[PDB]
């Protein structure tokens, strides 16, 4: 109840730190096109690709916002305070805003365009929360805000997918028809606004281990536990024997221990220099990948798994990890210079490496006769007494996932990262209704294929509330934090260029400050 | 009360089961076009029609708003719920909205358009609540809202015919000026809105019968009632003697029976496989049609008869039955392969065959020298006892028809299918208010030719609240159910293909669940 | 609550009659075997059976009760009283009962039979309240409560048929497991009860006419509207010109009148004269029928019409009435001599005789060239204006049916005689509850094919009111009445004869007291 004159809303981008939580404000500005002349239409894989690529699906005229992404909410400087000070957070409560729209008319005549305002135009608005419809938002596609407050972002299309055979579609497919829902419908002077409640959820760990998970007992002092020491005499004639030891400070690695490390399903390992790695095409070939229906697809990024071993940092594992490409980067081919790999060396001290095998298991029964022989287990599911850390979150990625609706589900944590939700934040749907352009002067039932070309342009406000872990630690010495380099440099990191183009020159992880296991 | 900056309504589309009853919304957008330059034109048939074919009347620049057919409010998910799962439904109350509605002005310069919103334009709407106009609603015309709610519809001009004497008029026929109604005036701002609540009507049958008419007998217990079995003697020389028996369970055709099957007037039969039926040209000449006031009419589709009696699929009764277009079918000469030919054979139990004779009937007075005649009855009208079926209603097509005010009417069913209703919804009429050009500057009492060229766009809802009957059944043994067939395809039906086209691919009628006599 | 020597009811048998209505109660003796040894069969037609008498359907183990003929309710001379004094009866209320049960273990060693109680067995009975099983009463089959009371009685099996196709089952052919229905478990000492009341019914016509529908003018006034007396001239040089007359008391036929006659669908007509009739075999062949799904079915006792023109009492409809054998009748092939023929010769003032045309009409237009041609009409559905009556209701025969569920339905009287009913008194079901007879030693999980023979025996009481409509005529002078022959005869009528035999002489109508059209 505004009309032309007044605005809808105000701009809102501020965060605000109470120190048991953090209020993240991002207010945008985005444009909607019009997707594919307001249809409704099926897409499927090309027949020739190959069995793996197949696909079937819809293709929607509605757009829709994602703010999945946490540079979203936050700035490199707010981003800092969180991870050097804080050993958890998560969000508690958001709430969303759109505001100020505006719809333009476009005609061209020769090569002229000519915009113009269109008042009476609409706005359609809907968020869906029953979760009715597929939920795109979980799998790291592109269209989130953008990271810097003055950028304009366009708004993406909303298309699914469901069930094929083949490139074709069996009989379960689903089609969603969402002008089915019901909507909103904005003028320029209608606001659109919702509430939203996150359902208790773990704190992530923004924080390192202190110690590693074989190291957890008493350097000084000697076990009461006996283990195997000698299968064999020690000197004269070589003899079997059984002979036992107290495990102690000398030899660690042969004590009883409470705990084993994290579940393990093995990746390939590449080196940053070049000539080092081998000399064939094997991103597909040799990879880790589960077969599901019939089609392989990669394990990416994976279990959460250490990247490297100790003193071996030019190492990483293939589709192991995530990667980041710095501003301006191809979108095919681009060189290991360009992207930014992530490294998850923090959670050495639990899971396992992700390049290694989990260990090692015999295979026989030994006798006098024959000797005992081993097998090396490449992968291996949860055992009782297996610790693990989840994958650390970064400044661009993934806040959250929808956990699938499953009979079960085993530790239902995102594997790139992040929140995983049963009830995620629901997806907000947005489109321009269409206007016809002249009707025939006698009655035809044929459908409209004649539109006014128009867009929509408005601003867009998330205000999530995230809550906050305080550091409790005893430590001494000084813990790591993340600092800016202090040598002069010819542009600055998290910043324009004199082009104004805002760049983020590293991926920055949450986990600096250090606990004890 | 609004303004040009505040959308007058919201988009609902969805349905939702109470399980009592249903509200089901549909929410589509329009296009109004200016019909034949703001005037009232009388039509009649061109001389050299046939006798049967003339017809005088008048055409109105008004148009008008029909959802008479199901699929309006229905999605075939929403379809499949109620035929499945109930025994019958009837309306009880609708309400309709006009909201959002925008006067667009088209200028044409040399051979390029341009669209602008007229701001002050002003749009006419008026609901007939008191049934004065003609009703050319259950007349089976296009221009119903889409079956898709993302589409957009032309609103169809309204014209009628009223009495003629070969194409001329007697004095008689009346003339209605739509413009002598009370009618609300709206600009982008204003909305329109009424309520209206059905009439007491029957439910309509979801359900086909699990008995034959003729069938209700016991099958293990002899009748105690006696019929004559042998007009002659058995055996030895051939005499008169009249030799009677009670019926039983090898004998059915014969026992005593208290109902009659319904009313027949007899179609003919077609086939349709290429070849088997007869080669000439006979879909006039050789129809069944009453002949009122001296011009044939096709009987079309007719009383309801089944369509063909058992082991006969193939053949179909010759305007007897509903016939839908498939997608992209011409309007004219149609293939087999492109319509979709509807079928009644759920009534067998009960109707008569739409092919085949009523039965048969005695002729004559037998005596020792005459033998027994008996004539073939091919048309029967009401007799007491008889019990019938009415026409099943499909996913597409009328929902209710007119009861017309006469003096009498016998089981007022609409011959389509639906709900006969006296005080069906009202018309609602609607047309763009001519907005002159410039007058000229020396006054002339001459009407005005010169009209600003325009049309209106905007926004219609329609909520019908349906009531239902549940399922009682004991039956043991599972019931037919429609279902959608598991094998792959290229396409999903009742789903937009690759080019955005919506389309249905078979009819659906109502009749699974299985019902006692 | 009751016990082994409890009488757990008392033999009601009386009639009294209150003036306004009349409570005739019913007790008789029933037994009730084992039905296909505890099993469900379906049944169906053999294979070479005539298309017309394929069926298919269920045989269960349950019994039913069935008083639906009169004399159940009626003495011979209650049922006097009745049709004497009365114009109208219709049925109000009743009310049902099961008391003193006893089942019977049957043993059969060598040539020897032994029947013992056995106290611990139970009876099922459950009444249909919702009519969700097959209503097989209305079919006029055997097994119904004898005429006499002091005779014991069978209960029937209860089966029922469904959809075929030839004598297979079509996939709507419901099966229904009577097993399934909650149903009272009784022993002996244990009783069953129910209420029951009729909904509002017409009265059932217990009068005659005193006028024919032709005949309702003033015979000795002469009409004031002319009708056509003359096409051509008197007298002279015979010349076509129309001339016009008041029809008056010398010509009645050609009076305006207001009313037509009942419907009427043609009957064939047989001598009741041995060697009158035609010499050929046409029970089936000669007979009037009607087609359902393309089988044949008579059209019997068909709708109500009068059996015989005036003096011609030896002649009858062809499957046109009721009729009923004599005690120790054959039930195939027995002569005419043993069969009573009921007549419905009252209702020839209004019905049309069943044996000839309802009239004649023009089939086409005359010209000066083109003498004036006229076909007859052996069938006539309903017309406006017409009158009917329906069929007498006997001392033994049907009381009531039930309407088949429909849409529609016209004149809903059971076309054998009675009173339909939307919801006719429930079906009372009985079987006796299996015992095993000794399990092997050893678990098997194949079905007890062994099984105690035994059987049940009872009383079964049923009181219906029934509500009178007194006589209020002036007439002067004496109405008929049904009178017992004063002649002297070896037996008395409706009397049981020197070896116990009752029989009954004559089908009784109830149509005697005359009322004006
Ligand atoms: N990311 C995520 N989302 C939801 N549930 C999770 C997740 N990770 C683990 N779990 C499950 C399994 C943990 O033992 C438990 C901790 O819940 P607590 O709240 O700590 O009592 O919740
Ligand atoms: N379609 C339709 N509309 C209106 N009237 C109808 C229709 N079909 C039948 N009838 C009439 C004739 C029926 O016997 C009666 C049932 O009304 P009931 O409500 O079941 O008591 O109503
Ligand atoms: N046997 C039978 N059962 C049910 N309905 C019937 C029957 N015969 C006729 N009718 C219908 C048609 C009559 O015009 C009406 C009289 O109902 P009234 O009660 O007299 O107002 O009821």
């Amino acid at each position: 109840a505004d009309g032309v004159g007044n605005s809808s809303g105000n701009w809102h981008c501020d965060s605000q730190w109470l120190g048991d939580r953090v209020i993240t404000t991002s207010t945008r500005t985005w444009a909607l096109p019009t997707y594919n002349n307001h249809l409704y239409k099926q897409i499927s894989s090309q027949s020739g690709a190959t069995n793996d690529n197949h696909y079937f699906g819809y293709s929607t005229p509605w757009g829709y916002f994602d703010f999945n992404r946490f540079h979203c909410h936050f700035s490199p400087r707010d981003w800092q305070r969180l991870i050097n000070n804080n050993w958890g957070f998560r969000p508690k409560r958001l709430n969303f805003k759109l505001f100020n729209i505006q719809v333009k008319e476009v005609t061209q005549n020769d090569g002229t365009t000519t915009i113009a305002n269109n008042l009476t135009s609409t706005v359609q608005v809907f968020t869906d929360s029953e979760y009715q419809l597929p939920y795109v938002l979980g799998s790291a596609h592109q269209g989130c805000l953008p990271p810097f407050p003055a950028d304009v972002f366009m708004v993406p299309q909303y298309g699914y997918l469901t069930l094929n055979n083949g490139s074709q579609a069996v009989g379960r497919s689903s089609f969603y028809c969402l002008e089915y829902f019901p909507s909103q419908m904005l003028r320029t002077g209608n606001n659109f606004q919702f509430s939203y409640t996150f359902e208790d959820v773990p704190f992530h760990s923004s924080y390192a281990h202190s110690q590693s998970l074989d190291r957890l007992m008493n350097p000084l002092i000697d076990q009461y536990l006996y283990y195997l020491n000698r299968t064999q005499t020690a000197s004269g004639t070589q003899q079997s024997r059984l002979l036992f030891s107290q495990a102690g400070p000398t030899s660690m690695s042969l004590q009883a221990k409470n705990w084993l490390p994290g579940p393990c399903y093995r990746q390939q390992r590449l080196s940053k220099q070049a000539n080092d790695n081998n000399n064939s095409n094997f991103p597909w070939t040799g990879a880790t990948k589960y077969h599901l229906n019939g089609r392989d697809s990669l394990v990416n990024p994976g279990p959460a798994m250490a990247s490297h071993k100790d003193d071996k940092e030019k190492f990483f594992p293939m589709h192991g990890t995530l990667i980041f490409g710095k501003e301006g980067t191809n979108a095919n081919n681009a060189d290991l210079e360009n992207v930014m790999i992530t490294d998850e060396e923090e959670i050495r001290t639990t899971n396992p490496v992700a390049t290694e095998q989990y260990g090692t298991v015999s295979n026989n029964l030994q006798n006098s006769n024959a000797g005992p022989t081993t097998g090396t287990v490449n992968h291996q599911g949860a055992l009782p007494g297996m610790v693990w850390q989840d994958r650390d979150v970064y400044l661009q990625g993934p806040i959250w996932a929808k956990i699938p609706h499953t009979d079960g589900h085993f530790h239902p944590s995102p594997l790139m990262g992040g929140f995983g939700l049963k009830h995620p934040p629901p997806q907000i749907m947005i489109k321009n209704t269409p206007v016809p352009a002249n009707p025939p002067t006698n009655f035809s039932a044929a459908k409209f294929a004649s539109f006014i070309t128009q867009y929509s342009t408005g601003q867009v406000s998330v205000e999530i509330e995230w809550e906050l872990q305080k550091e409790n630690s005893k430590r001494w010495n000084p813990e790591i934090q993340y600092t800016s380099n202090y040598n002069k440099s010819v542009n600055v990191d998290f910043t324009v260029d004199t082009n104004g183009v805002y760049s983020e020159p590293r991926p920055i992880g949450t986990r600096y400050l250090t606990r004890n296991l």
